[PDB]
């Protein structure tokens, strides 16, 4: 059917691409980066997240593969080697497709802006310090101070979130994750430290206490906001969809990335 | 209907049971610690433990209540000042029921022996170095050498995981949590670090390598097993019920035992 | 003997700020901000940091006294009501001066620029991925991948490397401490996770790998640096002094602040 | 001179043992396991630990030299292959001496009992809950709950102290580094968190708060102490000496042993 592929942009992502292309050319499959109904990422996770972002007005539509030609890859299921084979099988179809969730970041002033995460969506000061109250179901949990925020997705929770000390937490479950980027803890501030944990239809939001411009990073693409007056954050109702071709668990992807292979 | 009261067995307590025996009186209420379809526990948090461990058999004709007198009382709703007013609501009945997820251990010899936990199981060696393999759903995912493993449920997940580094999860999200003590990370031994969370239907099983002897720690109450092939955790199919008479969130619970009160 | 005094430049502390200077009027003191010997701090721990820098190329013919009335107030000895008993024991003088150690940061280019640093001196990339190689003793220790590193000194361990996850270090070591901001560790990226604790005479070098523009912020005042060809980190010649009228242990100062006042 | 060799006790380490004693029988060198001056340790850091103890009235008149036959050997400095280069060297003398600090644990009854330690001296409770006030060089600084608690030499903060969150610190550092073991945090019960360094002539004490029975593991020794009244740390007079025939660096130690090799 109609596909796409999209390239790192070095030398052997290119190739590996043309020469997909001119395999794919021997089945009923035309090439249409506009309405693709299966987009291939041909590079790293960063390759891969661009592809995402790229297609994310048409993730209902749109079945995902990644081939690692990068360093880590996590989010990819294939090594170039195996490019003819992923050809032949992507050809017949017939496969299996996976749900990841997704986070949805709302940003209002005073005016709304929304943003969809496949890792995370972060925040952090313009310059001064960073400073929120932190609102969870309309209820004031915490006023957090330090150096920020970060709210992750299940399949984030190896990314970013990793590093600031946040749990793994397998993507049948549909959730977000907030972890804290160094906080000051004294006599007189005080967070919960601890990662949190929320599940779908919660709805957390940060609200200013006196600096209102913030640098908000949806994975990876960080852009500042001016006057802000809430950011919100909730389980998407969207989803990101992979085709898979052969089982690869998420704890078997957790332990090839993170432990051995 | 059918109730029961245990109390922590200080003064306080006992007298609140006896004045709430006594209004109970007044109703359509039977004392019964047999069959009784109301656990009213009066104490801590280790008072409520018990009480769920006192009828974890009739767990799904059961709603549970606790009031605390004790110091910090994370599973209470009510503080005795307001006895008279649970007697009074709860008579009547007509309440809402809130269901938290249980944590099934299995532990198998050379026989069977289950448990079931509403904190966490927890597993340490009998005296040498701690060494198993860690095992999900039948593929192999590290191999841990440390202090010992602590595997909770989300209620549990602000007990002795929070203490571990691990995440605070809402319980309305079936899973479990597993966080490490103390583990061994150079160049030749190495764990994920991060704590990992499982579905509904992942099974973990903890594999020995050597010593075969373990301690396991259901909510503290700690058993020596000997000669032990596995150890295997999954998301109970069974529930605990609570009676709630007034919205206490989760999150609410939370701010109120670790930020201020 | 010559003093000045600065304050944080709120009503309260101009006023006790002129209320000092007016008593010390009935003294042989004279005000001095040009070469003071002592030199008094009104307001919180930013404003000491201040006079810290304003006063840092005269640091052997100064002792440092801190008034708390801001918020925490790490470095201060005084409460406002002491503030003339203050002035009467530091008249006469004969005190008690105490030493901490500072922190020399050297930044290369492609030139030199040195600062001192009273907490730490944290750097980060301007921008980009933050990579650094971490150089110890000329050795080649790690490459560092991630939002970047804080050095501090010893009474700098209680503040941002505090929460960085470092340790608390007595004053009277002289060291340095390397903490880590949220590295990446997965099967090709590692760090040594740890904080790390350098003697005297010990250098710590950063040398980057791609990018050459650096965030480098010394005692909270963010400076970027462009074309960097390294940074090097070493336990100052140079030391604080402060003029100590009573015991106030570091301990209890540490108590005081974090756990309970 | 007068020399001993410890053995893990293995078939390889056996044999080496036999052929340096074999290869010392070709100098004047006398074997002589009451009063040596040279100390061998084949196997372990557990092995080196052990011939520590063996020797610890004798520390002041023996050198030490660890050569690793087992897994990761970090106070080890040879390998096997170079016995004979090392029975060469050691032959004539005119090596450098090396000193590292050592950890002093007095524990006091109703009595006193000392040891010393080379890594590190640990405490948990016997079986109950462990609650201990820490009080520092005679001031309250902290009441500690929750699984126990560590104090390490500079060279033992490579070993438990890491894996419990330590800062690695130079062993030229004459220190002393408290961590926690799991402690409770929430609204009633706080510690400190983060790890403590101390310099010579501080001393920390414990006193218990209700049990009196704890179990006190000194390098891995672990005993049960009952009826304490107070466990009392200090940086050790003592210190442990090695022989060193070529340098490597601490800082590469570390490397080699964490980082790569
Ligand atoms: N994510 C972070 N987490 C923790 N600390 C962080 C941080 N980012 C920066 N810092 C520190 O801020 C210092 C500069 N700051 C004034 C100084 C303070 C100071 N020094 C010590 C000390 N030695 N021991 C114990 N408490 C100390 N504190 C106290 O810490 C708080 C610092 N305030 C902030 O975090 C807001 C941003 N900072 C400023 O506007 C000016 C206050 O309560 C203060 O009384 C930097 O130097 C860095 O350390
Ligand atoms: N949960 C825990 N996590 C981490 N360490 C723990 C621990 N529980 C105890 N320990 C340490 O064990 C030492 C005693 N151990 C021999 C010694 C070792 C040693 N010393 C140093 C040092 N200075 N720097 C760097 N690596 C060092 N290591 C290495 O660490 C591992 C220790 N092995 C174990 O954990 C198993 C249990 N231990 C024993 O049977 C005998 C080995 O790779 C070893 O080469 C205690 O003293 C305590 O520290
Ligand atoms: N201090 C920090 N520590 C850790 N991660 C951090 C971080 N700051 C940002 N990030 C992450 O970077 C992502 C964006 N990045 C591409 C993506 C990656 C990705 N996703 C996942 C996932 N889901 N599971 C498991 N490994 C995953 N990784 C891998 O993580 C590394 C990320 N590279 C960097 O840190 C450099 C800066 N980043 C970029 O140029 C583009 C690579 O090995 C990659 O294969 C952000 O989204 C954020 O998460
Ligand atoms: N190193 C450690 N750190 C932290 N927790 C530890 C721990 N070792 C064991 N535990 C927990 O103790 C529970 C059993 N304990 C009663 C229960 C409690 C409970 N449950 C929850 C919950 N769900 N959320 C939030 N706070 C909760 N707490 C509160 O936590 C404290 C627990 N007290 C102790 O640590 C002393 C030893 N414990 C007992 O005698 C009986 C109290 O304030 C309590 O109100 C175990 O189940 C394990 O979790």
């Amino acid at each position: 059917m109609k596909y796409m592929i999209t390239s790192k942009g070095d030398e052997k992502s290119d190739l590996l691409r043309l020469n997909m292309i001119a395999g794919f050319g021997e089945y009923d499959m035309e090439y249409d980066d506009v309405e693709p109904e299966i987009v291939i990422s041909i590079g790293g996770d960063g390759t891969f997240l661009s592809a995402f972002h790229q297609y994310e007005e048409r993730l209902d539509e749109i079945a995902f593969i990644g081939i690692h030609t990068g360093h880590l890859g996590f989010y990819a299921d294939w090594r170039p080697a195996e490019a003819d084979k992923l050809v032949k099988l992507l050809a017949k179809g017939e496969y299996q497709k996976v749900s990841y969730p997704l986070l949805k970041t709302t940003v209002k002033y005073g005016k709304e802006a929304t943003y969809l995460a496949l890792n995370e969506s972060t925040v952090k000061s313009s310059g001064g310090p960073f400073v929120v109250d932190v609102v969870i179901n309309d209820i004031h949990f915490e006023r957090f101070r330090g150096d920020g925020l970060c709210m992750s997705t299940p399949s984030g929770t190896t990314a970013y979130n990793k590093s600031l000390g946040g749990a793994l937490m397998h993507p049948s479950i549909e959730a977000m994750q907030l972890t804290e980027m160094a906080s000051i803890n004294n006599r007189v501030y005080r967070t919960i430290g601890s990662p949190l944990v929320f599940p779908k239809h919660h709805v957390v939001s940060l609200q200013p206490v006196n600096d209102k411009d913030f640098q908000i990073s949806v994975d990876h693409l960080s852009i500042l906001h001016r006057d802000v007056q809430e950011i919100r954050y909730e389980v998407s109702a969207k989803k990101i969809h992979f085709a898979r071709f052969r089982s690869f668990p998420f704890w078997r992807r957790v332990h090839d990335s993170f432990i051995e292979d």
